[PDB]
């Protein structure tokens, strides 16, 4: 039994708070139930007003690469190519931009961003590209300083989704059309996951959430130990709202809310969408409410609690004195909703070089042979539709990315699909970028950009232009949306074709990709023939233009991988997506806290790439490991503050005291400027533990031949402590912390031990 | 009985004619018969050496647009793209430019340019794009300042074709595969022609050619009263080489030449491609011409006249001491020739530029309702697969840019099909260039580039993109080439469909047309929703960025018809092509001079839009005509002289002096900055004689709101005469002679009347 506690709006929204309790403890048990549930409109969903009081209609809307469904924004690239930059400016710059945005169109709360569901359990995942790292670590980090920059640009959060949402597949969102439900049809997945696992794991990017200051939280689809994640006790009223002292609400997934009653005993705030979408993703909170509360079922003390929890976010970021705008464009769709849109463009100067600079970061080399970077080659072939516009527009495929038909020649991959997608302004494709560039060359270009497969004489017009062109790109893709995991790393479209053609009649070609995550290359990338792999992730409505001074040498290349490339998906954790017709589907985590690199590095396999693995057009070489002992500073920069149990609690101090800082120093000791991500692993002693785990990391911007710069680490009480299953609290073992530094997961060339 | 003149060298080539007499009278039987037909070879033609003479082999290389098969050139617009410019100027430096990479390229002689065959008896003809005017005029004009740019680059020209060459159907070029030769099928179309309408209509651009110094002139694949062209002494003995005085050689088209002895007699100078094309198209004279001097049967002096035409040109443009550089590209193809191409870099800086330049001047405005200039629209959507790349790459379609699938997605229509096109390094796409004009405005667009009527979605994608758009682009195209004949006006691809479209959800819709000829847009002209209508012809390589600074405002469009634009194939010529299985096919110019707008205008006939129309951004106020008889000149600035024979002749005097000059006065009496082409009319009085004539233009540049300029029109004796069939001589009629001025050939508010 583990109740329902009571907001108290923490360190930084004690006001807020104070005002949340004044305006709720004036409503009725009818304005109570308005707010709490969704209404009808433009947004992704919308909270019902309280008009009485003036608390007007607030608009939710997706998603984490910025507002959906709306004309006169931007396509910002995605979370997966954010982390790849390794770079905690870009992190928070991307995120302050897509806050503008959001906050300009007349967003309320962005559902958004993701921030540890999914997380990387599974490299298929269909929607792993919206969130960051396969990592707790680097996920924590991206997650609070994505949160920091949406809240500082007045807008709300809504960090998704709490969790162990592992796999698409079987998520079964609830839906009765007709007679027609999927209670009749099979529940959610179960993830069946341990103490010490779902700590140290899956809450980790959680507990930065909401120390960054997420003003809500959304419950996830799947089910937890055969609970519905929305109304599981144990996971909303005990670990969210107690362990990590949780002030701010919990929104229902869209269709994630499955029962009245234990949803609102057992942490749920906000029934999403209501009445929006038909009703046809479950309602069970509106007059539904009224009537328990009224008839004595749910105390009215829950609900206001509800209540406060919705209106904090409100009056924190002073959406009350400084309202945001109105919200203009129908996001739902007809015949959904029927209402026409109106139009206000709020692309500001300075957005397209941020997005572009993103993806000038970000772009990752694998394999550099020696044709890198490009010089001033007269006679360029480029290959694959991924390297061209989609034939039908760049927003053909509609609201939510995923609309045009399973064949259709989409284009430049520059997001994936479902509510983590949006519209794009534009797209600047890499065949014009790269046009743009020869032509400054006094160079001749020619793209064969059909499907090769299936378009006549395309085959031949490879043929013929492969053998006399200097170099030969090659643009490859993988979509996947949510709703659906990717049956396995195969190229997407003609993939595989390309890359036979492309190396029969060609001795120097350059592979880009475009892609939601691992894909399968093995057949490819030890053929000398190619001379060059690069992955560019999604990079946004800038593609092209990130990309090709990356290519000419204007700038090294300094992304690294966000997770592992295993060479097959065999390689893995075992029943990372689980397939079944069983009415209660069960997917246990016995791995446990083994997911990605943990699980290469724990089981001896060999990545054909590692995690934290990126080449640049020069060397860095690791000297002089400092551990500074004296270097320790009291936590006093969170937003708001967890209630996590430790052993070293002596009242005055935190988890999160930074007990140590780390030192060391990388050269440029290659032939021209380079950036460098300085990765910091630890070994933490114990039963059953990681080989290493990312404890810190640090990028050096544009470090000239020869010379040198220090590179810092501090190290977290945190950073360096387990969870006692036993006495439910987390501390700092006994024995050697092995504290390793280097470029990448398994390129680690200072060590060094702590003893406390 | 028509004898073979004897070549004298003329007027400028006299000392070029004295070496090459000097060098032919040193040759062997072997070495005439070597020089004078064609060997195998990297280039379109090669004559053979003459080694011991240190002559070289010729490289003679296709195309009026450059040359074509090669890389490290340039594509220029076609000539039809430079007639509708009406700009003399830009007509020289696109030659001069063009010759430049001929040269460059290595070759000796230019297969270029079309100076009146095709002339434009049919508006269907499947290469009348290669050509410029459907006006003996205005292609007389565009026709001598066309070989003046080529030959002042130092290469050599051949003008063609030679004559009454006015439809591809049925040409039936010599060839002779297995034993399935064309002799044994049907001969070639036999064009009956009078002797007032060859002088009056045909002939005219050929005198010009001659007298800009056309170094040769290329004998056509049609018959002409039943003799083909290339062995008609009537048209090469007489016609061309004594009442032209023409100096220089009759190459044979490729499969031109269907025997030994009568081409031989009648006017050919050299055999092509000879032993070139596995001698399929022919091979009659070269042991065979050996033989037939050694037997008697053909005398050597008329051989040796054929040589000396041929080395004239060679020593006048100082090919002997300034050798062009070596040809390197295998322009035949493997199979036909197997062997390895070499690289060359040829394009200069300022010649993409001119290429612009051509296309801004040449784009012509038909319809506009208010929606042009372009201000800064919003939103903008973009219909057709001719605003972007071919699908397959630029040069897809292989050596003569006729090779595609016929449902290819070719993309933008920059040139035509056949020995007239060339490569291009890259094609800079209408989409590309509204694109950037587009991201300067902080604007969306976006393209519907696929197959309307095949590609699964694109109906609906254009259905949701159009109805919000501020504007809709509209690209269409019609492609044809060297060999058939367009079976009617309809457009290519799915234009038809486009265009349907496009109408039903949007009402502002700009259309944009490149195409090699007239177009049938009767369904969509007179739509209120179409709003604008722009045919840009065949641009070359820059054809975005000439169109949309057009578009924008940044330059008011100048461009104008060159030929007549009737609603219905009806309304022109009759039998403009002959379809026949006739083993000799006859095709009766039964018209006469009556061809474009010279049969719509004697035939009461209106055209949608008239010959020499085209809107601007502006209005021009036509005022005062002046005709000054004082204002005569001596003819002293022809190349070469013809020997027409004309009544008014005192020894003393020339057919092309200048008799009178007329003045006019325009005013730009609208809102903004204009160009202007001011056109003169003549009716010349007689029996059956046209409404009016073409006699002069004159382009304006950049008429500044208010101002004013003065037009000036010289006018030659020749301009002013007609061809006694009784007399055999040019004389100016008795009667009264209206000279008329205007905007178009229907648009002619100055009238007065000359009488001598
Ligand atoms: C699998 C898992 O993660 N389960 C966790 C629960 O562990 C967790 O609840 C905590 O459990 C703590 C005890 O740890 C041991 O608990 C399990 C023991 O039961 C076993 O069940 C299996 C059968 O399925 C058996 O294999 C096992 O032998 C044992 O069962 C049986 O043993 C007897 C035979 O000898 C038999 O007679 C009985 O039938 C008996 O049931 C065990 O599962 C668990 O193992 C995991 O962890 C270890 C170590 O990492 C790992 O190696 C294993 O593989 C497993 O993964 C472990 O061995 C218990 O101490 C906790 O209780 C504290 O906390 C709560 C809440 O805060 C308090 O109410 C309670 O009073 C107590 O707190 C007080 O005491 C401590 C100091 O003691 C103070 O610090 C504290 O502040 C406070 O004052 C807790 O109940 C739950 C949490 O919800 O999650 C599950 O997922
Ligand atoms: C159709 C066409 O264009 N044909 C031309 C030929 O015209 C041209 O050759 C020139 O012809 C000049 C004569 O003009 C008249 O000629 C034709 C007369 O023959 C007719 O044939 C048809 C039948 O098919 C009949 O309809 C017609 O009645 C006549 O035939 C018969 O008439 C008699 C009945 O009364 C009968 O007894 C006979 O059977 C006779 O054959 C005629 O076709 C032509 O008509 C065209 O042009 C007019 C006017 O534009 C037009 O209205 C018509 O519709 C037609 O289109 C026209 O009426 C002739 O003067 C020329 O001869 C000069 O030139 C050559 C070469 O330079 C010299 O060798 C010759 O000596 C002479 O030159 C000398 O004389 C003049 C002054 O007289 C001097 O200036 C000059 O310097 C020199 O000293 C020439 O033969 C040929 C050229 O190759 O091309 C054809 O296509
Ligand atoms: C069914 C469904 O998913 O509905 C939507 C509407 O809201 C949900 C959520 C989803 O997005 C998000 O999840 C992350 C959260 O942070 C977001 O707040 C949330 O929006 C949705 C909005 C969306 O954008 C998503 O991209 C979409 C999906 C996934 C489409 O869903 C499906 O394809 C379903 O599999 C399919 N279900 C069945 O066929 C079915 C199974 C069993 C029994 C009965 C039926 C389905 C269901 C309804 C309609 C089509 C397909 C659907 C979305 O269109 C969108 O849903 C609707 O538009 C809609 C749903 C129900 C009634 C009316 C409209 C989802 C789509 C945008 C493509
Ligand atoms: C048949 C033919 O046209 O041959 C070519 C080779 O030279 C001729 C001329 C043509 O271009 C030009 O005309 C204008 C002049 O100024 C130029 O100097 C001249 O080159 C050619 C070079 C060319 O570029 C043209 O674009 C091409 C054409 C038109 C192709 O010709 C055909 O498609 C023929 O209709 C077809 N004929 C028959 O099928 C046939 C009819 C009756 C009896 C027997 C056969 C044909 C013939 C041969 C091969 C394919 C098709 C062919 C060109 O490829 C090119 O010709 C050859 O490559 C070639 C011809 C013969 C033997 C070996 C090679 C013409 C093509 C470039 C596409
Ligand atoms: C469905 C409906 O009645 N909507 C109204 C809306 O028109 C009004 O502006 C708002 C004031 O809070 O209250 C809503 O309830
Ligand atoms: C087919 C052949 O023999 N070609 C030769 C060529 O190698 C040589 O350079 C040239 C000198 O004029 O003479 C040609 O006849
Ligand atoms: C309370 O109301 C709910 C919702 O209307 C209903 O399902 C339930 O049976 C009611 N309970 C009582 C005790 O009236
Ligand atoms: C939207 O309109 C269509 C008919 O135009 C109708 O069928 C549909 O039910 C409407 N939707 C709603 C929610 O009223
Ligand atoms: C590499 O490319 C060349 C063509 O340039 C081809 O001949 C060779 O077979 C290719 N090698 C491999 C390993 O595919
Ligand atoms: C998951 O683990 C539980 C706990 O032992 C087990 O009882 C259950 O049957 C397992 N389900 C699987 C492997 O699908
Ligand atoms: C002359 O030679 C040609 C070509 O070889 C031949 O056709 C003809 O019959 C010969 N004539 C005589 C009279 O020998
Ligand atoms: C070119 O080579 C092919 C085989 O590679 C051969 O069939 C053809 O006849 C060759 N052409 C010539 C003109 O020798
Ligand atoms: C013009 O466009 C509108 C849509 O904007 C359409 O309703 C109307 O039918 C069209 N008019 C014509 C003449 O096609
Ligand atoms: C062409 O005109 C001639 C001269 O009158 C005539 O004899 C011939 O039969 C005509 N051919 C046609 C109309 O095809």
């Amino acid at each position: 039994q583990w109740p329902a506690p009571l907001a108290n709006g923490g360190k930084s929204w004690a006001s807020a708070f104070k005002k949340a309790k004044a305006t709720v403890t004036e409503m009725t048990v009818e304005e109570l139930a308005n707010i709490t549930s969704g209404v009808i409109g433009l947004c992704s969903g919308v909270t019902g007003a309280v008009t009485r009081l003036g608390i007007p209609e607030f608009c939710l809307q997706d998603g984490p690469i910025g507002p959906r469904g709306v004309h006169g924004s931007s396509q910002f690239p995605a979370g997966l190519t954010v982390a790849a930059t390794w770079d905690r400016t870009l992190m928070y710059a991307r995120a302050r931009g897509m806050g503008q945005e959001f906050h300009d169109q007349g967003v309320h709360l962005a559902l958004a961003p993701v921030t540890g569901g999914p997380l990387g359990r599974t490299p298929l995942n269909g929607r792993g590209w919206e969130g960051t790292f396969a990592d707790p670590y680097a996920c924590g980090e991206a997650s609070y300083l994505s949160v920091k920059g949406l809240t500082d640009a007045g807008v709300a959060t809504v960090s998704k989704h709490w969790i162990a949402y592992e796999q698409e597949t079987s998520r079964n969102l609830y839906i009765d059309i007709d007679g027609v439900s999927q209670a009749d049809i099979q529940l959610p997945i179960s993830s069946n996951v341990d103490d010490l696992t779902m700590h140290e794991l899956y809450m980790w990017s959680f507990a930065e959430a909401v120390r960054a200051g997420t003003n809500h939280i959304m419950c996830s689809y799947n089910r937890i130990n055969n609970t519905h994640s929305c109304s599981n006790a144990k996971g909303l009223n005990q670990l969210l709202k107690t362990e990590l002292n949780f002030q701010g609400g919990v929104v229902s997934d869209w269709g994630g809310q499955w029962d009245s009653v234990p949803a609102a005993e057992n942490g749920l705030d906000v029934a999403m969408p209501g009445k929006g979408f038909l009703g046809a993703l479950g309602d069970f909170w509106g007059a539904t409410l009224v009537e328990l509360i009224n008839n004595g079922t749910v105390s009215e003390d829950l609900v206001r609690d509800k209540a406060v929890r919705i209106l904090t976010g409100y009056y924190y970021l002073g959406q009350d004195t400084n309202p945001p705008p109105p919200f203009v464009y129908n996001t739902i769709g007809a015949p959904t909703l029927n209402a026409t849109s109106g139009y206000r463009n709020v692309r500001k100067p300075g957005t397209a070089e941020l997005i572009k600079e993103i993806g000038s970061a970000s772009v990752t080399l694998l394999k550099n042979t020696g044709s890198l970077p490009l010089k001033h080659p007269q006679r360029i072939a480029v290959l694959g539709n991924d390297a061209t516009y989609n034939v039908l527009g760049p927003n053909a495929c509609g609201l939510a990315n995923s609309a045009c038909d399973i064949d259709n020649l989409n284009g430049t991959l520059t997001t994936g699909g479902g509510s983590g997608s949006a519209l794009s302004p534009y797209t600047i494709t890499p065949l014009e970028a790269l046009q743009k560039r020869a032509i400054e060359d006094n160079a001749e270009i020619a793209a064969v950009v059909a499907n090769s497969n299936t378009t006549t004489g395309a085959e031949d017009a490879i043929a013929a232009l492969l053998p006399d062109a200097d170099v030969t790109f090659v643009f490859l893709n993988r979509y996947s949306e949510e709703g659906a995991d990717a049956p396995d790393f195969s190229l997407g479209g003609d993939g595989d074709n390309l890359m036979d053609l492309a190396v029969t009649y060609s001795s120097n070609v350059v592979v880009v990709i475009h892609t939601t995550g691992v894909v399968d290359i093995e057949k490819w990338a030890d053929n000398p023939n190619v001379t060059a792999i690069l992955v560019a992730y999604l990079p946004g409505q800038e593609a092209g233009n990130s990309l090709v001074p990356v290519l000419y040498g204007d700038v090294a290349p300094s992304g690294k991988l966000p997770w592992t490339w295993g060479k097959s998906i065999d390689d893995y954790v075992p029943n990372g997506v689980v397939y079944t017709d069983a009415y209660s589907p069960q997917s246990n985590f016995t791995e446990g806290v083994f997911i990605d690199y943990r699980w290469f590095d724990k089981m001896g396999i060999t990545p054909r790439y590692e995690f934290g693995f990126g080449l640049s057009y020069t060397t860095f070489t690791y000297s002089n490991l400092i551990v500074d002992h004296g270097r320790w500073a009291k936590d006093y920069s969170s937003v708001m503050e967890t209630a996590e149990p430790f052993a070293e609690w002596d009242g005055t101090n935190s988890l999160y005291d930074v007990i140590f800082t780390v030192f060391a120093t990388i050269t440029n000791t290659g032939n021209l400027t380079g950036s460098e991500v300085a990765q910091l692993y630890i070994s933490i002693p114990g039963d059953n533990q990681p080989v290493r785990q990312l404890r810190g990391f640090d990028k050096i911007k544009d470090l000239p031949v020869g010379d040198s710069a220090v590179v810092t680490f501090p190290i977290r009480r945190k950073d360096v402590s387990s969870w006692s299953v036993v006495d439910q609290l987390w501390y700092v073992p006994n024995g050697d912390f092995l504290i390793s530094v280097g470029g990448s997961s398994r390129d680690l060339p200072l060590n060094t031990t702590w003893t406390p």
